[PDB]
């Protein structure tokens, strides 16, 4: 589990999206399993403008965060699961490091900012949901 809070906007992973969430849906891109929502209060989190191919993330199985290195964002095949079918998911990040399931929403971070969440996983793999490109978050 985990959001990205700026501004009035919340970003989850589209498949972690509340009730709430979609009873005050902005934006979303099943493609890119993401998910933005309005909210009241202004948020915490400010987002990366940069190519940056290294940074940290949060790994809630682990309790800990991990430095990556991560591809840029790109079309990836991802295998079906109970939330999606088996398509090729866009604007995702890979990188080796360990991930579970419940690990989706984790943020990845570079010294500019939020750069994305984590949405897909394998085995010692990591791959990250990038919010980089959504220009209109910061405004
Ligand atoms: C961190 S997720 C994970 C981690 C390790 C392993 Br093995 C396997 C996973 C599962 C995984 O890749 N997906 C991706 C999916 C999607 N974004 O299409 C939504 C969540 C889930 C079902
Ligand atoms: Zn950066």
């Amino acid at each position: 589990s985990g959001a990205i809070y700026v501004g009035n906007y919340r970003v989850v992973n589209r498949h972690l999206a509340t009730h709430n969430d979609w009873a005050n849906l902005v934006w979303e891109d099943s493609s890119r399993d993401l998910l933005v929502s309005s909210t009241t209060a202004q948020g915490c989190d400010t987002i990366a403008r940069c190519d940056c191919q290294t940074g940290v993330y949060y790994c809630s199985s682990r309790r800990k965060h991990y430095p990556v290195s991560f591809s840029k964002p790109s079309l990836i095949f991802v295998e079906a699961s109970e939330y999606y079918p088996a398509r090729y998911q866009s604007h995702l990040m890979l990188a080796v490091g360990h991930s579970e399931p419940g690990d989706c929403g984790g943020i990845l971070r570079c010294q500019h900012g939020v750069v994305g969440i984590v949405s897909t996983g394998g085995n010692g793999l990591v791959g990250f949901a990038d919010v980089r490109d959504l220009l209109w978050l910061d405004e």
